[PDB]
């Protein structure tokens, strides 16, 4: 089992915030790709993609919120852990 | 609109498709790591949200790949149809 450290937690917090950014960047790119697709195909092939895409998009925004909330709580926990460790270390 | 245009758009869709798969794989590992860091109801609620959203990500990667394949398909059809037409007229 791992004896956890504040740097481990901050490392993982940064991954969560990075992946949140990757999600919204991806959605932005797919939003524009949808417009491109609308111009290069006829209406029905385009309408087939858009309806499914727009059904899934809100779950990507939910993922981005989740990953940032996790990132934030991991940073909070890392500060708590550093403090806990320092309290113990100082005591004498 | 040219087969070249279509192929360029096709690969954008294929790139994003694999970006989504690759993201899911990173988040899967991260979720595992997170289970080792925390316990208690707040962490359980976070993990249950990730599990609830994950299926949407798998579906998106499938959707994007299909579009990419179809754009590739279109490009070829147009290229070959145009070549055949050029031939006819000559």
């Amino acid at each position: 089992v791992i004896r956890l450290t504040p740097e481990e937690l901050r490392g993982v917090a940064r991954q969560y915030n990075v992946e949140s950014s990757n999600v919204t960047e991806l959605i932005a790119r797919l939003d524009q790709m949808s417009h491109t697709l609308q111009g290069i195909w006829e209406g029905a092939s385009s309408e087939a993609f858009i309806q499914q895409y727009q059904e899934l998009r809100p779950s990507f925004e939910k993922m981005a919120v989740l990953l940032n909330e996790v990132g934030q709580q991991l940073h909070n926990s890392a500060t708590i852990l550093e403090d806990t460790d320092q309290q113990i270390a100082s005591q004498i």
